[PDB]
């Protein structure tokens, strides 16, 4: 029938993340208390269902800076984030609950689910 | 050290997929003759590279609208993009070398590549 | 006597895929919660029940948007909405019980049929 | 991964079929010489680059009713439109030439080869 | 003697077919449940006993509207309306009961006698 | 996938010469000189051209009376009525001319052709 | 001495089956059940020994309505009145009880002996 | 397919000059000169087109008595008359003529014929 690229979705994020670390069509800006983190609306939405929620309403999809709550940790922000663009979850147990709670907000539900097992076998 | 997620950059694409359908954050129009296709352009750019030779380049980064030559085979790049959100190449021997010929212009090596053994085991 | 295309339509639906993309000839919007989807009424009616049922009633044919209940998950119905299209059914254990509620609900006994053996093997 | 449904295909474009021959969603009226075929765009576009060049066209999407030349014999228009929506294509001596010239107009590029390689044949 | 056409028989039913799928000379309305069915008096009398019995009777032969009882499934209706016309019945595993069942209302006694064959294999 | 019944077509055929001889819903008379015949109209029209030109116009539909240019032989009309219901053409020396010629003015190509063979033949 | 026509009884036997299907100087209605069959007085006796004893018999000779009993199948009956005109007996597996019943009941011992061998033969 | 009874129309024929010569349902006169004939209607239509054309019309249908030109010979209508029920034809030179004259009067072509290869034969 057809081909199959195994490591053609890997290779995509990984252009993505080169990108990103570049800043070239980073169209957002993410407010987290005083940190500031530019990313791009598209990967933004396909990993997470708040950003989903948010850039799928027509009022809010040219928002050019979101300001999130200040009571959200910005290292599980932060570890997400890097994790949305490279899947590699630098998941330990002195941030485990920051990100567990993080993802929560973003609903994030599977690494919600990963932090629950990872408590689970630590 | 870490966890690797190997259906992570499947679902990704999958959600990119998604928001193509339906039309969100879809910032360019491709005018391909007389035909036009709205996508992402960080896509674009992370599988191909024309597109990220041009993309990359700040003066045609806020580009909205990308006109291509009007030679090139609508067929082809309509099955390669369907392909780079899915990474399923609908090739078959009615559009082998329309699609051979996009991917070059493209410059989607891997592509080419692939028409080059179709046609060698064909 | 004649002669059988066993691609043809494998083809069909393809072309109809890369329209609905297209937005081409869409002819009605499902509104599942908040979620907005394009579709053409005559695939909806080859592949779903209540849709046949809703459409063949002339009061309801001309209808431009079709409200469903919010109760339907929208992940049951994009991923159906695209297996409709394609052949192809995105069926995971995350899933699976929104798809096979809304495969109810939209009555496509093969698709239940199909989520009653998935659980039944797994 | 996933599951291939083999004869789904062919169920849609049955309920198809059905649905044409009950009149339901027929948008188009196709005029050949005096006859008159009621038949859905979708599916038209799907099966003929004729008809996908034409309604690709904003200006001749919404036409209701599509004239073709008088040359174009109906027998080659009815059989084809038949073959389109069952596969199956009434190809014998007595119309395969007027099949073919149909399937030239109409830009069906695997039908013109089959009818090539009828005449081969026999 | 005389020379025996082997194929005219079937010719002659593809034209009615034509004609039929065409609406020319359909002189009656078949209600089922909700949906209607138009078809051709003398092709519903040479296959069906019991559309001969009704329009073999003078006071049932002009009726344009003949209105079967809601409990007939369509599928073995519609099923069997096609194979009326094209010879082809379409049975399997998931209609061939409400076919038997609607073939006994119908009076063909030789699709009976093939219902209860295919179970009798499968 | 289906089942093709070989004698189904030859059973409908029988089923409708029953009909016609015992005038069941017969509703059209063809004057042939001072000759009356009484058929279906679906059945002139699945085999004859001319008959399908005339009631395939709206405007003839419903011509309860055809009458035809007295030249026609009658001998070659009703042999061929009766060849058209029965499928068996009884065609000798002493009639083979009057036939052909009603073949032509009714369109009957290839009763036309089967008469070229036999002079040839003979 | 003489000479002898070997097909002149096939020739009479032909027209005037042509006069029975247009109802000249048909005598005679047979009632079966709740059908009606025109035929010739003479043909009757000439192939059926019932017939015979009844219109020989100068009380019934006159007799325009037959009413024949309402046990004789019409099956058995019209075929072989369309065999009495025709020489052609249609006999098959599902209707050779029902003629053999009926050629005792008109007293045809040729076609009895013959529905003997059948089911000998089968 | 089904059984030809080779000798079932002599038979026929036999029964019906037994009941012509018994006076069995003779429902015609025939005067000739001085001479009357009783026959079967049915029989002369069968055999002759000149009592076909009289016969068919329906003004001289139940015509009892059939008054031939006194010009006719005779011995050319009895000879043709036994031939019409037996096949057998007195044909000798001392009533060749009256009998071809007859047979062209009542329209008997393959006897005129056999009467033109008579002569040319002796
Ligand atoms: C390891 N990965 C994870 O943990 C991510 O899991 C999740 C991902 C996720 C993604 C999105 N983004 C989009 N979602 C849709 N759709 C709406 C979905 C509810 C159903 C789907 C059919 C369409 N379309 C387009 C985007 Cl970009 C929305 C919500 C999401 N939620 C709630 C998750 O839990
Ligand atoms: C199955 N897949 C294929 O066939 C795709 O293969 C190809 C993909 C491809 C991707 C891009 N896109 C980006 N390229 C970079 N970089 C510049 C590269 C030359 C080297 C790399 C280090 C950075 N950054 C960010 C994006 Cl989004 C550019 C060119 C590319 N070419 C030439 C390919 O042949
Ligand atoms: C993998 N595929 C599946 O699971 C889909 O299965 C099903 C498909 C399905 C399709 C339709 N659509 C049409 N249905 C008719 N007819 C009415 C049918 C009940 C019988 C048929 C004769 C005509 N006509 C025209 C359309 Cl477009 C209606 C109901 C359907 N239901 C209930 C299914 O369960
Ligand atoms: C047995 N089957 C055949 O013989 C049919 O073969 C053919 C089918 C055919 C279908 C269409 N219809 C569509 N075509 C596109 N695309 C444009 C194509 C040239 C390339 C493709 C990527 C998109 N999109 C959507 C529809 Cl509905 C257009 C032209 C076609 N031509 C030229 C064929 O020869
Ligand atoms: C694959 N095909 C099947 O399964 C169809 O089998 C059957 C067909 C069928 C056809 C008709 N239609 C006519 N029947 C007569 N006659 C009355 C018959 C009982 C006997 C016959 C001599 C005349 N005349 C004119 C028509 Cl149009 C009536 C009843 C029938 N029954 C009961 C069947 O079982
Ligand atoms: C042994 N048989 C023969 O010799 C009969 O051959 C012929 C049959 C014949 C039948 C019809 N009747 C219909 N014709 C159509 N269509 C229009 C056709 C030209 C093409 C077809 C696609 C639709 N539809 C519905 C009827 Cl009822 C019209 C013309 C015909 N001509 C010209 C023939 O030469
Ligand atoms: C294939 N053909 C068969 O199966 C038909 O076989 C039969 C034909 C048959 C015909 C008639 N009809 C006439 N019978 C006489 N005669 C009285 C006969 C008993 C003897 C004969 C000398 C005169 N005269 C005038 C007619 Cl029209 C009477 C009875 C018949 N019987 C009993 C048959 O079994
Ligand atoms: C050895 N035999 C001969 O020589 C007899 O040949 C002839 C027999 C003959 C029979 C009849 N009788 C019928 N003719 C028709 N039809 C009208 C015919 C012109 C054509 C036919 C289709 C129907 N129907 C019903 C009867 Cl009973 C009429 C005219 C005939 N002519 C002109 C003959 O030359």
């Amino acid at each position: 029938s057809c081909i199959q690229f195994t490591r053609h979705a890997s290779d995509v994020l990984l252009n993505l993340n080169r990108l990103r670390s570049r800043d070239i069509l980073t169209d957002v800006v993410i407010v987290v208390s005083r940190e500031q983190f530019r990313a791009h609306k598209t990967v933004l939405m396909a990993c997470s269902g708040l950003f989903y929620s948010i850039f799928t309403d027509q009022l809010k999809c040219n928002l050019s800076v979101i300001n999130l709550d200040p009571e959200i940790n910005p290292e599980g922000f932060c570890i997400l984030l890097d994790f949305m663009y490279t899947s590699r979850l630098n998941l330990r147990e002195g941030n485990i609950m920051a990100v567990m709670a993080t993802a929560m907000y973003l609903q994030m539900e599977h690494v919600v689910d990963t932090c629950r097992k990872f408590i689970k076998a630590s």
